Protein backbone atom coordinates (compact mmCIF):
# COMPACT_ATOMS: atom_id res chain seq x y z
CA UNK A 1 0.00 0.00 0.00
CA UNK A 2 1.07 3.49 0.65
CA UNK A 3 4.57 3.84 2.50
CA UNK A 4 4.84 6.66 4.93
CA UNK A 5 7.04 9.11 4.79
CA UNK A 6 11.16 8.20 5.64
CA UNK A 7 11.52 8.96 8.86
CA UNK A 8 14.46 11.83 9.75
CA UNK A 9 17.72 10.97 10.35
CA UNK A 10 18.77 10.99 14.19
CA UNK A 11 22.01 9.74 15.46
CA UNK A 12 22.34 5.74 15.96
CA UNK A 13 22.62 4.88 19.64
CA UNK A 14 25.44 2.32 20.05
CA UNK A 15 25.17 1.21 23.75
CA UNK A 16 23.71 2.71 26.53
CA UNK A 17 25.10 1.45 29.86
CA UNK A 18 27.50 2.60 32.87
CA UNK A 19 30.91 4.27 32.58
CA UNK A 20 32.41 0.96 31.61
CA UNK A 21 31.04 1.88 27.95
CA UNK A 22 33.17 4.57 27.29
CA UNK A 23 35.62 2.22 26.14
CA UNK A 24 33.87 1.85 22.78
CA UNK A 25 36.08 1.74 19.95
CA UNK A 26 34.13 4.64 17.98
CA UNK A 27 34.92 6.52 14.89
CA UNK A 28 36.18 10.23 14.70
CA UNK A 29 32.43 11.33 14.28
CA UNK A 30 31.67 10.18 18.00
CA UNK A 31 29.50 11.69 20.49
CA UNK A 32 28.91 10.55 24.01
CA UNK A 33 26.58 11.72 27.24
CA UNK A 34 27.72 11.25 30.37
CA UNK A 35 24.85 11.57 33.02
CA UNK A 36 25.68 11.51 36.53
CA UNK A 37 25.70 13.22 40.17
CA UNK A 38 27.39 15.00 43.04
CA UNK A 39 26.12 14.41 46.87
CA UNK A 40 26.47 17.53 48.97
CA UNK A 41 29.13 17.58 51.70
CA UNK A 42 27.20 19.63 54.20
CA UNK A 43 29.06 18.57 57.26
CA UNK A 44 26.88 15.04 58.02
CA UNK A 45 27.08 15.44 62.03
CA UNK A 46 26.17 11.61 62.45
CA UNK A 47 25.55 8.61 60.25
CA UNK A 48 21.48 9.20 60.34
CA UNK A 49 21.58 12.82 59.13
CA UNK A 50 22.73 12.65 56.05
CA UNK A 51 23.03 15.82 53.80
CA UNK A 52 22.59 18.38 57.25
CA UNK A 53 24.93 20.35 58.98
CA UNK A 54 25.70 19.86 63.02
CA UNK A 55 23.59 23.15 64.33
CA UNK A 56 25.11 26.68 64.27
CA UNK A 57 27.10 28.32 66.87
CA UNK A 58 25.25 31.41 67.52
CA UNK A 59 27.96 34.43 68.81
CA UNK A 60 31.55 33.55 69.14
CA UNK A 61 33.72 36.32 69.55
CA UNK A 62 35.36 37.78 66.61
CA UNK A 63 39.01 37.16 67.64
CA UNK A 64 38.41 33.39 69.76
CA UNK A 65 36.07 32.35 66.83
CA UNK A 66 36.89 28.49 66.41
CA UNK A 67 33.85 26.51 64.69
CA UNK A 68 34.33 22.82 64.19
CA UNK A 69 34.45 20.54 61.12
CA UNK A 70 30.91 19.10 60.96
CA UNK A 71 29.16 22.68 60.72
CA UNK A 72 30.97 23.60 57.97
CA UNK A 73 29.38 23.14 54.11
CA UNK A 74 31.83 22.21 51.53
CA UNK A 75 32.02 21.83 48.07
CA UNK A 76 31.62 18.57 46.08
CA UNK A 77 34.12 17.52 43.40
CA UNK A 78 34.64 14.63 41.00
CA UNK A 79 36.97 13.79 38.13
CA UNK A 80 35.03 11.35 35.17
CA UNK A 81 38.09 9.14 33.49
CA UNK A 82 37.41 9.04 30.50
CA UNK A 83 39.28 6.63 27.53
CA UNK A 84 42.36 7.97 25.20
CA UNK A 85 41.62 8.88 22.05
CA UNK A 86 44.27 6.29 20.39
CA UNK A 87 45.00 7.85 16.63
CA UNK A 88 47.16 7.81 14.20
CA UNK A 89 47.12 11.67 12.92
CA UNK A 90 49.84 13.14 11.45
CA UNK A 91 51.96 16.65 11.27
CA UNK A 92 51.14 17.46 15.79
CA UNK A 93 47.32 16.90 15.31
CA UNK A 94 45.64 15.49 18.71
CA UNK A 95 42.11 14.13 19.32
CA UNK A 96 40.40 15.39 23.23
CA UNK A 97 37.73 14.88 24.68
CA UNK A 98 35.42 18.71 24.65
CA UNK A 99 32.84 19.79 27.42
CA UNK A 100 30.05 20.82 24.62
CA UNK A 101 26.78 21.33 26.33
CA UNK A 102 26.26 20.54 30.02
CA UNK A 103 22.44 20.24 31.17
CA UNK A 104 22.22 20.34 35.15
CA UNK A 105 19.34 19.96 37.47
CA UNK A 106 19.21 19.67 41.25
CA UNK A 107 17.56 16.86 42.39
CA UNK A 108 14.88 16.43 45.49
CA UNK A 109 13.40 19.95 45.17
CA UNK A 110 9.98 18.46 46.43
CA UNK A 111 11.62 17.10 49.78
CA UNK A 112 11.44 20.64 51.61
CA UNK A 113 7.58 20.24 51.26
CA UNK A 114 7.86 17.75 54.73
CA UNK A 115 7.09 20.31 57.33
CA UNK A 116 5.96 17.41 59.94
CA UNK A 117 9.71 16.58 60.74
CA UNK A 118 10.90 18.31 64.24
CA UNK A 119 10.66 21.64 62.26
CA UNK A 120 9.79 24.91 64.29
CA UNK A 121 6.27 25.86 64.64
CA UNK A 122 5.46 28.08 62.59
CA UNK A 123 2.73 29.93 65.08
CA UNK A 124 0.50 28.95 67.84
CA UNK A 125 -0.96 25.51 66.56
CA UNK A 126 0.63 25.69 62.49
CA UNK A 127 2.47 23.36 61.43
CA UNK A 128 6.64 23.39 61.02
CA UNK A 129 8.80 25.95 60.07
CA UNK A 130 10.19 25.61 55.88
CA UNK A 131 13.56 25.45 55.13
CA UNK A 132 14.50 29.05 54.40
CA UNK A 133 17.47 31.11 54.40
CA UNK A 134 21.12 32.00 53.11
CA UNK A 135 21.42 29.60 49.73
CA UNK A 136 23.91 29.00 47.30
CA UNK A 137 23.56 27.17 43.92
CA UNK A 138 27.19 26.25 42.21
CA UNK A 139 28.09 23.99 39.61
CA UNK A 140 31.95 24.09 37.44
CA UNK A 141 32.49 21.57 34.77
CA UNK A 142 35.88 21.37 32.82
CA UNK A 143 38.80 19.57 31.81
CA UNK A 144 40.98 20.65 34.68
CA UNK A 145 40.48 20.88 38.47
CA UNK A 146 38.26 24.11 39.43
CA UNK A 147 41.13 26.71 40.35
CA UNK A 148 39.72 28.70 42.85
CA UNK A 149 40.85 31.71 45.72
CA UNK A 150 40.33 31.95 49.21
CA UNK A 151 38.15 35.23 50.43
CA UNK A 152 36.79 34.78 53.37
CA UNK A 153 36.01 36.87 56.65
CA UNK A 154 37.51 36.77 60.27
CA UNK A 155 41.15 35.84 59.29
CA UNK A 156 41.59 34.91 63.10
CA UNK A 157 39.08 32.19 62.90
CA UNK A 158 40.32 28.73 64.15
CA UNK A 159 39.30 26.21 61.48
CA UNK A 160 39.52 22.72 62.38
CA UNK A 161 42.04 19.61 61.02
CA UNK A 162 40.07 18.26 58.52
CA UNK A 163 39.01 21.43 56.71
CA UNK A 164 41.93 22.78 53.82
CA UNK A 165 42.01 26.46 54.65
CA UNK A 166 43.74 29.12 52.85
CA UNK A 167 47.40 29.54 54.31
CA UNK A 168 48.63 32.07 56.84
CA UNK A 169 45.83 34.76 56.63
CA UNK A 170 46.25 37.92 57.27
CA UNK A 171 43.64 41.53 57.47
CA UNK A 172 44.57 41.76 53.61
CA UNK A 173 42.78 37.93 53.52
CA UNK A 174 39.33 39.14 54.83
CA UNK A 175 39.64 41.19 50.97
CA UNK A 176 40.87 39.92 48.18
CA UNK A 177 44.78 37.96 48.37
CA UNK A 178 46.46 36.86 45.83
CA UNK A 179 48.16 34.43 47.85
CA UNK A 180 45.38 32.40 48.69
CA UNK A 181 45.06 30.25 44.86
CA UNK A 182 44.60 26.83 45.01
CA UNK A 183 42.32 23.96 43.46
CA UNK A 184 39.79 22.15 44.45
CA UNK A 185 41.84 18.64 44.43
CA UNK A 186 39.66 17.44 47.79
CA UNK A 187 36.37 16.17 48.28
CA UNK A 188 34.24 17.27 51.84
CA UNK A 189 37.96 19.61 52.33
CA UNK A 190 37.64 23.08 50.91
CA UNK A 191 34.54 24.88 52.65
CA UNK A 192 32.26 27.14 50.87
CA UNK A 193 32.62 30.44 53.02
CA UNK A 194 36.13 30.41 52.60
CA UNK A 195 37.12 29.45 48.86
CA UNK A 196 34.92 31.50 45.62
CA UNK A 197 36.28 30.02 42.42
CA UNK A 198 39.13 32.13 41.04
CA UNK A 199 37.71 34.61 38.01
CA UNK A 200 41.68 35.00 36.90
CA UNK A 201 42.40 31.57 36.77
CA UNK A 202 39.51 29.22 35.33
CA UNK A 203 40.39 29.07 31.79
CA UNK A 204 39.50 25.87 30.69
CA UNK A 205 36.48 25.61 33.11
CA UNK A 206 32.67 27.17 33.04
CA UNK A 207 31.75 27.67 36.25
CA UNK A 208 28.16 29.17 37.10
CA UNK A 209 26.65 30.45 40.49
CA UNK A 210 24.36 32.07 42.30
CA UNK A 211 24.01 33.94 46.08
CA UNK A 212 21.06 35.02 47.68
CA UNK A 213 21.63 35.69 51.49
CA UNK A 214 18.91 36.67 54.02
CA UNK A 215 17.53 36.02 57.44
CA UNK A 216 14.19 34.55 55.51
CA UNK A 217 14.52 34.53 51.55
CA UNK A 218 12.54 32.06 49.77
CA UNK A 219 14.52 29.20 47.60
CA UNK A 220 13.29 29.38 43.99
CA UNK A 221 14.04 26.20 42.27
CA UNK A 222 13.18 25.52 38.86
CA UNK A 223 12.84 21.39 37.45
CA UNK A 224 13.11 20.77 33.74
CA UNK A 225 14.45 18.35 31.07
CA UNK A 226 14.91 20.90 28.19
CA UNK A 227 17.03 23.90 29.68
CA UNK A 228 20.03 23.25 28.03
CA UNK A 229 23.74 25.07 29.03
CA UNK A 230 26.00 25.63 26.17
CA UNK A 231 29.33 25.39 27.13
CA UNK A 232 31.34 27.43 23.59
CA UNK A 233 32.92 30.36 24.23
CA UNK A 234 33.88 33.21 21.88
CA UNK A 235 36.29 30.57 19.66
CA UNK A 236 33.27 27.85 19.91
CA UNK A 237 35.35 25.57 21.77
CA UNK A 238 34.02 24.09 25.03
CA UNK A 239 35.88 22.89 28.14
CA UNK A 240 38.92 20.43 26.69
CA UNK A 241 40.03 17.42 28.45
CA UNK A 242 43.93 17.90 28.92
CA UNK A 243 44.44 15.11 30.43
CA UNK A 244 42.31 12.47 30.00
CA UNK A 245 39.19 13.12 32.38
CA UNK A 246 36.90 15.31 32.97
CA UNK A 247 35.86 17.66 36.13
CA UNK A 248 32.82 18.57 37.81
CA UNK A 249 32.03 19.92 40.83
CA UNK A 250 29.13 21.60 42.78
CA UNK A 251 27.82 23.37 45.76
CA UNK A 252 24.42 23.31 46.89
CA UNK A 253 23.44 24.72 50.37
CA UNK A 254 19.47 25.49 50.25
CA UNK A 255 19.08 27.16 52.93
CA UNK A 256 18.49 26.56 57.70
CA UNK A 257 16.62 24.00 58.72
CA UNK A 258 14.88 25.31 62.22
CA UNK A 259 14.67 22.55 64.86
CA UNK A 260 11.71 22.07 67.17
CA UNK A 261 14.02 23.74 69.49
CA UNK A 262 14.99 26.82 67.83
CA UNK A 263 18.37 25.41 66.53
CA UNK A 264 19.26 25.61 63.23
CA UNK A 265 21.60 23.73 60.64
CA UNK A 266 22.15 23.53 56.99
CA UNK A 267 20.31 21.32 54.05
CA UNK A 268 21.89 20.67 51.30
CA UNK A 269 20.51 18.90 47.91
CA UNK A 270 22.24 16.85 45.06
CA UNK A 271 23.14 17.81 41.81
CA UNK A 272 22.56 16.20 38.27
CA UNK A 273 24.80 16.52 35.23
CA UNK A 274 24.70 15.77 31.83
CA UNK A 275 27.97 16.47 29.85
CA UNK A 276 27.92 15.96 26.20
CA UNK A 277 31.25 15.09 24.89
CA UNK A 278 32.48 15.02 21.38
CA UNK A 279 36.23 14.63 19.64
CA UNK A 280 38.05 17.93 19.01
CA UNK A 281 41.31 17.78 16.92
CA UNK A 282 43.61 20.17 18.25
CA UNK A 283 47.77 20.24 17.64
CA UNK A 284 50.29 19.65 19.31
CA UNK A 285 51.89 23.04 21.35
CA UNK A 286 54.61 21.50 22.75
CA UNK A 287 58.29 20.12 21.10
CA UNK A 288 59.33 16.74 21.05
CA UNK A 289 62.08 18.07 22.94
CA UNK A 290 59.64 17.67 26.03
CA UNK A 291 58.91 14.15 25.69
CA UNK A 292 62.79 13.74 25.48
CA UNK A 293 63.71 15.78 28.07
CA UNK A 294 61.25 13.91 30.72
CA UNK A 295 63.07 10.71 29.45
CA UNK A 296 66.81 11.54 30.03
CA UNK A 297 65.59 13.12 33.51
CA UNK A 298 64.64 9.44 35.19
CA UNK A 299 67.32 7.86 33.31
CA UNK A 300 70.52 9.61 33.37
CA UNK A 301 72.00 9.78 36.70
CA UNK A 302 71.29 12.69 39.23
CA UNK A 303 74.80 14.19 39.63
CA UNK A 304 75.58 16.46 42.82
CA UNK A 305 78.38 18.74 40.85
CA UNK A 306 79.69 22.17 41.35
CA UNK A 307 76.41 25.00 40.65
CA UNK A 308 77.04 25.50 37.02
CA UNK A 309 73.81 27.33 36.95
CA UNK A 310 71.96 30.02 39.29
CA UNK A 311 73.38 32.62 40.98
CA UNK A 312 76.31 31.42 41.88
CA UNK A 313 77.21 29.91 38.54
CA UNK A 314 80.41 29.11 38.07
CA UNK A 315 80.09 29.01 33.60
CA UNK A 316 81.85 32.21 33.21
CA UNK A 317 81.78 33.04 28.99
CA UNK A 318 79.70 31.32 26.61
CA UNK A 319 80.54 32.77 23.25
CA UNK A 320 78.38 31.26 20.18
CA UNK A 321 80.18 31.53 16.53
CA UNK A 322 77.69 31.11 13.40
CA UNK A 323 79.25 31.98 10.20
CA UNK A 324 81.73 34.08 8.72
CA UNK A 325 82.41 37.65 8.82
CA UNK A 326 85.18 40.36 7.87
CA UNK A 327 87.96 40.17 10.56
CA UNK A 328 87.20 43.36 13.69
CA UNK A 329 89.30 45.67 15.21
CA UNK A 330 87.82 45.44 18.27
CA UNK A 331 88.62 41.47 19.78
CA UNK A 332 87.39 42.54 23.48
CA UNK A 333 83.78 43.10 22.12
CA UNK A 334 80.32 42.66 23.55
CA UNK A 335 77.74 41.59 21.10
CA UNK A 336 74.21 40.33 21.79
CA UNK A 337 70.61 40.56 20.64
CA UNK A 338 68.28 42.49 22.53
CA UNK A 339 64.91 42.43 22.26
CA UNK A 340 64.84 41.05 18.28
CA UNK A 341 68.24 42.23 16.50
CA UNK A 342 71.84 41.36 17.23
CA UNK A 343 73.45 44.49 18.89
CA UNK A 344 76.94 45.32 19.96
CA UNK A 345 78.42 47.02 23.08
CA UNK A 346 81.72 47.78 23.62
CA UNK B 1 59.90 -13.53 28.89
CA UNK B 2 58.36 -15.06 31.95
CA UNK B 3 58.46 -18.32 33.10
CA UNK B 4 56.73 -20.16 35.75
CA UNK B 5 56.28 -23.67 37.20
CA UNK B 6 55.14 -25.86 40.51
CA UNK B 7 56.46 -29.40 40.40
CA UNK B 8 54.81 -31.24 43.51
CA UNK B 9 56.08 -35.24 42.87
CA UNK B 10 54.87 -36.62 46.08
CA UNK B 11 55.28 -37.22 49.93
CA UNK B 12 58.46 -38.67 51.26
CA UNK B 13 57.52 -40.79 54.38
CA UNK B 14 60.59 -40.75 56.88
CA UNK B 15 61.59 -43.49 59.20
CA UNK B 16 58.85 -42.35 61.70
CA UNK B 17 56.26 -41.83 59.36
CA UNK B 18 56.68 -38.21 59.20
CA UNK B 19 55.61 -36.93 55.77
CA UNK B 20 57.03 -34.46 54.03
CA UNK B 21 56.63 -32.87 49.84
CA UNK B 22 59.13 -33.36 47.27
CA UNK B 23 59.33 -31.05 44.20
CA UNK B 24 62.04 -31.46 41.22
CA UNK B 25 63.07 -29.03 38.83
CA UNK B 26 61.58 -28.09 35.33
CA UNK B 27 63.73 -27.64 32.36
CA UNK B 28 62.68 -25.28 29.98
CA UNK B 29 63.44 -24.56 26.03
CA UNK B 30 62.00 -21.69 24.42
CA UNK B 31 62.19 -21.03 20.80
CA UNK B 32 61.60 -17.26 19.78
CA UNK B 33 61.41 -15.39 16.80
CA UNK B 34 60.91 -11.88 15.84
CA UNK B 35 57.43 -11.18 15.05
CA UNK B 36 56.30 -7.88 13.41
CA UNK B 37 53.84 -6.16 14.83
CA UNK B 38 51.43 -2.60 15.03
CA UNK B 39 52.67 0.29 16.98
CA UNK B 40 49.68 0.64 19.39
CA UNK B 41 50.80 4.26 21.38
CA UNK B 42 51.83 6.68 19.22
CA UNK B 43 53.08 10.52 20.18
CA UNK B 44 49.00 11.72 21.49
CA UNK B 45 49.50 8.26 23.79
CA UNK B 46 52.69 9.47 24.98
CA UNK B 47 52.06 13.46 24.85
CA UNK B 48 49.09 12.94 27.14
CA UNK B 49 51.10 10.56 29.21
CA UNK B 50 53.18 14.00 30.47
CA UNK B 51 49.82 15.55 31.29
CA UNK B 52 48.99 12.78 33.35
CA1 LIG C 1 42.76 34.41 32.91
Amino acid sequence: PKKPKEPVQVPKLLIKGGVEVLEVKTGVDAITEVECFLNPEMGDPDENLRGFSLKLSAENDFSSDSPERKMLPCYSTARIPLPNLNEDLTCGNLLMWEAVTVQTEVIGITSMLNLHAGSQKVHEHGGGKPIQGSNFHFFAVGGDPLEMQGVLMNYRTKYPDGTITPKNPTAQSQVMNTDHKAYLDKNNAYPVECWVPDPSRNENTRYFGTFTGGENVPPVLHVTNTATTVLLDEQGVGPLCKADSLYVSAADICGLFTNSSGTQQWRGLARYFKIRLRKRSVKNPYPISFLLSDLINRRTQRVDGQPMYGMESQVEEVRVFDGTERLPGDPDMIRYIDKQGQLQTK
